[PDB]
């Protein structure tokens, strides 16, 4: 159900992503600064199919992964899209389209509850699920591999639930607009442009 | 060339805006807080035609003005769109489409020069033009009327010039994306939702 891939998403998962129309994605990194630290792996999950851990190769562009990220017809769900896309933007010059983010959604629904805005907070509140280091190792251990996959496999039902809550509060159109802005926000951070919406 | 209108944009200026496809807009207010202070007037300029000062009437929705603001086919140019649209959003529940802003553009081009991001800074730098109180008075004076119109009439060439500069630096697509976000940002401020793009 989980396969570690070197350099790129597999052709089989590219086709599966295209058939699904929806995937979930996150990353493992050497630190918390998208423009400085290293991108080690990208996790991609296709609901009903499984998960790939893509090990980044500095000498190889992950062509099929970048196609998925750029595809308007495939929705990419994240639990911290600005963070992950910042790494993908800085590392591969990747400009994504059709991204959604559970953190953005949770910030619209519960702006004052930081703990609810994390994926562990959301999985606990909504699903009753309690979510439990050297990602550049020559070999990923079974413990590393199982952990690396947990977040992308729990994200689809969380996103489905947040969509319903947003819709019931008449805030889904605002979330859709905010999700649409994420790639431009990532671009603003890449260029050190700051908050262009103040006065 | 300038006409003070009570309650709403005139039918003649609605037609002229539709023919032009582009207008410039700003406001006069009782203070600097869009969700607290009063919206006194809305200025609208149609290039080549003239300017209307719309005096806001609390008992009258400015129907034609709101149609212009909502029209996808009419670009509305501002020199501080988030500020002005915040007033229009709070006062009339107006949700604009196809807005552009010289301040957003200047913040992308010159992020570190606050003086260049104001309309007076832009008019001076680009055009060599040097831009020179009770907006709720029973009557607007000729001095008030001429001042209220200056900013919207100088904005069209400034926006044209900023577009060229953005395009030459390959930053126009980013500005277009940021301008597209302005109404959603205004919505976020209306709901006290803050920065939904942090982590």
């Amino acid at each position: 159900t989980v396969v570690v891939r070197d350099g790129d998403l597999s052709s089989s998962f590219l086709a599966a992503a295209r058939q699904c129309g929806r995937v979930t994605i996150d990353t493992e990194t050497t630190g918390l600064s998208p423009k400085i630290d290293g991108l080690c792996t990208v996790q991609l999950h296709v609901p009903g199919v499984g998960t790939e851990i893509v090990r980044v190769d500095p000498t190889l562009q992950p062509t099929r992964l970048l196609q998925v990220l750029a595809a308007e017809e495939i929705v990419k769900g994240f639990h911290h899209a600005v963070f992950d896309l910042g790494f993908l933007r800085h590392t591969f010059q990747s400009k994504a389209r059709s991204v959604v983010c559970s953190k953005v959604a949770a910030k619209i629904l519960w702006p004052h509850d930081k703990d609810r805005q994390s994926l562990a907070g959301l999985a606990h509140l909504l699903l009753g699920v309690v979510l439990d280091s050297d990602w550049s190792q020559p070999e990923l251990t079974k413990t590393q591999v199982h952990y690396a996959a947990v977040d992308v496999e729990i994200l689809p039902p969380i996103l489905d639930e947040l969509d319903r809550l947003l819709s019931e509060r008449q805030l889904r159109e605002l979330a859709v607009a905010c999700w649409h802005h994420i790639p431009a926000h990532v671009e603003l951070l890449e260029h050190n442009l700051g908050d262009v919406f103040t006065y």
